[PDB]
């Protein structure tokens, strides 16, 4: 992985960036090392207390003179406490105010110079740049990659340094107060980054140890899925649940492991944290009784160096996230410093005024970017005189677009040179070279806009009146004043749909504005009808007028009508001149003549579900039980700490008997180890209980997931909104992510209630006022919290939101690149784009504002709250309320366990997520079709004949109520005779072989097999002995004799049935030829297949199950060569003494059918033999007229 040196990333900062930047980082660090004074601080607070205890525990000595030694003294000492608090907090707000405002402010000051001048970046290159490089990813680079690099320039190093400033700050402040005990706890130090590392190792060994664990049964998925077509009608729906449920039971077993493991990483970890504390405090705490450190001391230096040390914890993704915007800037600086070979934005060369037109190609070769290893163009010479029409023909290969390539001079010739007049191409500008050369592409290209803003595209400066007369120029002035808005018509990708002959034209039009004096035409009537072809070629004609034009097209036509013809054999250009010669000298010309005669989407929609989720997972009560309890004292294990640490510095802050100094002293930092011991066993547990339960829910979960997949109709995987991908996608996260909202959600509700609930008794009996305090300014700390995650995710969506109006302008400019390049104008998208820029970077100042006040919002009441919390509990503790102690406890338990419940909501995974990944999956499985493959009821007579009549019967498609499919079309077909199907296109096709498959329900009507109708027969049953073969057949990647063998289930299909459904379909012949027998795999696995044979074994497949009847439907339409002949002839022999209904375009082999059915619009409107309908003259005789 790559990356920047970090002062270039900085580049494209200045003086007031620099300046925020500074001033910024200044902020910074000051607020970095504010807790740690705030920790100092803390230890001089307690040390007070510590004197007021012991005096006034042992025995009496003064009544009426304590109150004056005690009581007004720690008044006096809080008072200006207080003032050291509330200043700290109050500055705080100010410095976090600076940081996080000015980093993010001049972050976005540079990102808006990034982005823009990436975008000029990308279009400066030329096209041979975009040849070896993917504009999918680089669009996409131009949202991600610089939003990448927004974050990591940011307030991220902000709090980098911030978080520095803590470290710095809290070993300074531990160092100072304290010299022995920080060389304690950082002595622990060493244990626990060699705990995290190791278990980090372990977890993540597992965790690519099950990408490739479920993948076995992700391809039988994604196999399946794709395949389901041939599945539903050959009813393999049991073979493939199986055959996917194989392979659960050894992918998710190998992540009970991981799950367990994990769990025991945290206990291990909390193992070691709580190790540390009995450590310290039983080091600290003997230090304190031989009287030298003090009691606040020992709290001053723990606290100080423990959050020194966590902030870098939480440094880390700080440091991180600056270090791969690095990786991205790497790309775009890349593309930013780059200046390309052909320059084409700056004026370099000559602008000619006569300008002639005469066109020469002396020694031309040249190859392609993306393969030097193929030369293409060798010593081509050509020259094209003045208003003179030249095409291009032979059939070569690229080499004739290449050279309307180096035309528009978008490559440069590897040796040789293409002049125009006396000057090469490239001693003249490329701007004004393109802007005097007009091209017509065979694909052509709209812009989402306006006509008018098609047309302005190319000539920025030109009157409606102009784009009106250029417009009729083109032959386009027709149907556009025929356009509902005239030409403020909306076209392109978005937005009133256009026939290819209109969209070209308009095309023309664009390029005819330009007034070029050189026409280069690739293919401009290729991949149109014969009709547009004519008002197309009539346009282009009459813009070869006055103007020099070369041109190639396909088809010979319109070629005989040019000045010089040229034709290519190789490399070079052999044969040149007017069309008779070429015809005279029986060339290559000649012979050509002779021869060619949804994220969002998805979530949205599903409502619900309010904790029925946990109902997928009470299959398995005992792992709950177990699991409830355990999170229960896991729970409440943080409040018994939070009491068991203010028993440690109570003992000396509440004197007593010094000889119970120590014995006090001892028990509590053993019993802390203790509840270290048992914080390990908690964790050891619950990754025994909850873990393996969503474990196992997520297994069982699939398996009901895909079975439910396979009882759904045909109708459901037709809906836009449920793919192969995002159902095996559907299938692999959110069926996993479920146990999210089971046991994980159930372990945190408990452990925060147990934690903040007993908690809360506890301060409440230690404390009433103070405790009633307490429980009013930590829910307001809290909701703030809320509201920090609410306006940050908030603000960040609306911002990419008003972000996606510069993404439409960019993409546009991307994937069309090619073209908008030939019309100039790429500094006109770059104005689009800054256009539409500027609006989302003026709202980047109130952004830096917002979050640098919500931030403050936040930071400056976190030290308020000890400020209240202590001056309120000093005015307890010193009147007749009591104690200290307590209200250490009670300020202990209720804050530090309201951070408890935060970090177990971090723990777990995210609960909205797991729900509304879990809802669609209790829809899934509660989806209960039309069409049920599974249902055990059915007739399944003893009768073997087979007759298909469709009586009335509408149908429309569920997907697209909009022009139905069936109108109420009728027909009958009896045994052994076969029905043909002939019309305009599908619809109803294909839909009625679908309708007696049973993929869809008519609205209206009934369709009958035999005496019975169809929907009182077997679901299954009826596919049973109905044999369907689609145009593009598809295997599976098993093999080919469980290919063959798939047509008939729920039976043992042996060598035999296979021998002979394979020798009739005639494809025994290529079995044995090809090593070996019938143990490939196919396809893309294995050997690969044409369609022909493919198609072959799709027979044999169909053919096994002895069907009474066949469905075929455009069979072979993409089958030449004699490939087409074995096919039909196999297909002969398996037609008799079986009812048939076959479809095709081909019209030549339906002559010999029984019935020919021609369906119009949605019904029957001939019918009969060939020959009858042939006589008949109607639409039969007018569609087959065409076989010619
Ligand atoms: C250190 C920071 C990560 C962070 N710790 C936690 O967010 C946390 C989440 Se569970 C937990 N801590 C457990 C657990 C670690 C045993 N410890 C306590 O409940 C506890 C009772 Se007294 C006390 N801590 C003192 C300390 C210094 C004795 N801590 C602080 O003044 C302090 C200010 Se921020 C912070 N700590």
């Amino acid at each position: 992985k790559p990356a920047v040196s970090v002062l270039t990333m900085f580049r494209y900062a200045g003086w007031l960036d620099r300046l925020y930047m500074l001033v910024g980082t200044l902020a910074a660090i000051i607020h970095g090392v504010a807790l740690p004074l705030m920790m100092l601080i803390f230890g001089d607070m307690t040390d007070s207390f510590a004197s007021v205890g012991q005096v006034s525990k042992q025995s009496t000595q003064m009544s009426e003179a304590d109150k004056r030694a005690m009581f007004a003294k720690l008044e006096e000492e809080m008072t200006t406490y207080a003032y050291y608090y509330t200043g700290i907090g109050a500055g705080v707000l100010i410095v976090a105010y600076i940081q996080v405002s000015f980093w993010c402010l001049a972050a976005g000051r540079q990102i808006h110079k990034i982005r823009q001048k990436f975008f000029h970046a990308i279009m400066n290159q030329e096209i041979g740049w975009f040849d070896v490089h993917d504009v999918g990813e680089l669009n996409t680079r131009l949202t991600d990659d610089v939003s990448k690099i927004n974050e990591g320039i940011g307030d991220k190093i902000g709090m980098f340094f911030q978080a520095m400033a803590t470290f710095f700050g809290g070993f300074i402040i531990g160092f100072t107060r304290g010299w022995k005990l920080t060389l304690v706890i950082l002595a622990i130090s060493p244990v626990l980054g060699l705990s995290a590392g190791i278990w980090a190792k372990i977890l993540s060994s597992f965790t690519d140890k099950e990408l490739h664990a479920y993948a076995k049964a992700g391809a039988v998925a994604e196999e399946v899925l794709a395949a389901i077509r041939t599945v539903i009608a050959f009813g393999g729906q049991k073979k493939e649940l199986e055959r996917y449920n194989n392979n659960l039971e050894e992918a998710k077993r190998l992540g009970i492991k991981k799950a367990i493991t994990a769990n025991i990483s945290m206990g291990a970890a909390f193992l070691l944290i709580y190790a540390s504390y009995a450590l310290a405090f039983w080091y600290g705490t003997s230090l304190v009784i031989s009287k030298e450190y003090s009691i606040g001391q020992v709290l001053t230096v723990f606290f100080s160096v423990l959050i020194g040390a966590f902030s870098v914890g939480q440094a880390s993704p700080n440091i991180e996230a600056f270090a791969n915007a690095r990786g991205a800037a790497y790309e775009v600086f890349k593309i930013i410093d780059n200046k390309p070979s052909i320059d084409s934005f700056s004026k370099s060369g000559h602008k000619p005024d006569n300008i002639q037109g005469n066109l020469e190609f002396k020694n031309i070769h040249f190859s392609y970017p993306s393969r030097k290893e193929v030369q293409i163009l060798k010593g081509l010479n050509l020259k094209v005189k003045s208003g003179q029409t030249v095409a291009l023909v032979g059939n070569s290969g690229c080499g004739k677009s290449t050279t309307v390539q180096l035309m528009q001079r978008l490559y440069d010739p590897l040796d040789g040179m293409v002049s125009i007049d006396g000057q090469d191409i490239r001693t003249i500008n490329v701007r004004y070279l393109r802007e005097i050369i007009g091209v017509v592409s065979q694909e052509p290209v709209l812009f989402a806009t306006t006509i008018a803003e098609n047309i302005r595209y190319g000539r920025e400066d030109v009157t409606m009146d102009e784009i009106e007369k250029a417009v009729k120029e083109a032959n386009a002035y027709d149907f556009i004043m025929k356009l509902p808005h005239q030409f403020d018509t909306l076209v392109g990708e978005r937005g009133a749909q256009l026939s290819g002959g209109q969209k070209q034209r308009i095309a023309i039009a664009r390029a005819l504005v330009r007034n070029p004096k050189i026409l280069l035409l690739d293919e401009a009537t290729s991949a149109l009808d014969t009709e547009s072809e004519a008002v197309v070629q009539a346009a282009l004609d009459k813009a070869r007028e006055g103007r020099t034009t070369i041109v190639i097209a396909h088809r010979l036509s319109t070629v005989r009508n040019a000045d010089v013809i040229a034709g290519f054999d190789g490399g070079v250009i052999v044969e040149q001149g007017n069309h008779d010669e070429l015809m005279r000298e029986k060339g290559i010309y000649f012979k050509l003549v002779m021869t060619q005669t949804k994220e969002a989407l998805d979530e949205d929609v599903p409502p619900a579900s309010f904790w029925r989720i946990l109902k997928l997972n009470s299959t398995e009560w005992p792992y709950f039980v177990v699991g409830i309890f355990c999170a229960i004292i896991n729970g409440g294990l943080q409040p018994a700490f939070s009491v068991i640490f203010s028993k440690v510095v109570g003992v000396f802050t509440n004197g007593g008997p010094p000889e119970t100094q120590r014995q006090n002293s001892n028990l509590f930092s053993l019993l802390f180890l203790i509840l270290g011991i048992i914080s390990f066993i908690t964790f050891f547990l619950q990754g025994f209980t909850f873990g393996k339960a969503g474990e196992i829910l997520t297994k069982r979960l699939r398996y009901m997931v895909f079975k439910s997949m396979l009882r759904q109709d045909v109708s459901w995987f037709d809906d836009p909104k449920n793919t192969t991908g995002a159902l095996t996608t559907r299938l692999a996260n959110d069926a996993a992510q479920v146990k999210g909202a089971t046991g994980s959600r159930l372990a945190v509700i408990f452990q925060n209630i147990a934690n903040l609930g007993t908690g809360i008794i506890i301060s409440l009996i230690y404390g009433w006022q103070l405790t009633l305090l307490l429980l009013a300014i930590v829910p307001i700390i809290a909701i703030a919290g809320v509201v920090e995650m609410k306006m940050l995710s908030g603000q960040a969506l609306k911002d990419k939101k008003e972000l996606e109006g510069s993404g439409k302008i960019a993409t546009e400019a991307i994937e069309n690149f090619r073209t908008v390049v030939s019309l100039t104008r790429e500094q006109k998208f770059e104005t689009m784009y800054a256009q539409s820029l500027q609006i989302p970077y003026r709202n980047a100042m109130k952004k830096a504002h917002v979050f640098g006040i919500t931030f403050s919002f936040t930071q400056a009441m976190m030290y308020f709250s000890y400020a209240a919390c202590f001056r309120f509990g000093a005015y307890l503790v010193t009147q007749q309320l009591m104690t200290f102690e307590n209200v250490l406890l009670v300020f202990s338990a209720i804050v530090f366990g309201a951070m408890a419940v935060g970090q177990v909501s971090s723990f777990a995974p995210d609960y909205a997520k797991a729900t509304v990944s879990a809802s669609h999956i209790i829809r899934i499985i509660e989806k209960t079709p039309e069409i049920d493959s599974y249902s055990t009821q059915g007739l399944k007579p003893n009768m073997l004949e087979g007759n298909v009549q469709f009586s009335g019967v509408v149908f429309n498609y569920p997907t697209r109520p909009s022009i139905p499919v069936l109108q109420g079309l009728s027909l009958e077909v009896k045994k052994g005779q076969t029905l043909a199907l002939v019309g305009s296109s599908g619809c109803g096709k294909s839909t009625v072989v679908q309708l007696l498959e049973r993929f869809y329900d008519p609205m209206a009507g009934s369709v009958f097999l035999d005496g019975k109708e169809i929907k009182q027969l077997n679901v299954q049953w009826l596919r049973a002995q109905l044999g369907i073969v689609s145009q593009e057949p598809i295997l599976f990647d098993c093999s080919i004799a469980e290919n063959i063998a798939y047509g008939d289930n729920s039976r043992v299909v042996s060598y035999e049935e296979i021998v002979r459904a394979a020798k009739e379909a005639n494809i025994h012949q290529f079995i044995d030829s090809l090593p070996d027998k019938y143990n490939t795999r196919v396809g893309d696995k294995g050997t690969q297949l044409s369609g022909g044979q493919k198609q072959r074994i799709a027979i044999a497949r169909a053919l096994v199950r002895q069907p009474h009847i066949l469905l075929l439907d455009e069979a072979t339409s993409a089958l030449d060569t004699e490939s087409e002949k074995v096919v039909q002839e196999a297909l002969d022999k398996a037609r008799e003494g079986r009812t048939c209904i076959v479809i095709a375009h081909r019209l030549s082999t339906i002559q010999n059918a029984d019935l020919i059915v021609v369906i119009q619009n949605g019904k029957v409107k001939e019918h009969g033999t060939h020959q009858q309908l042939l006589a008949q003259k109607g639409i039969y005789f007018s569609m087959v007229s065409v076989q010619a």
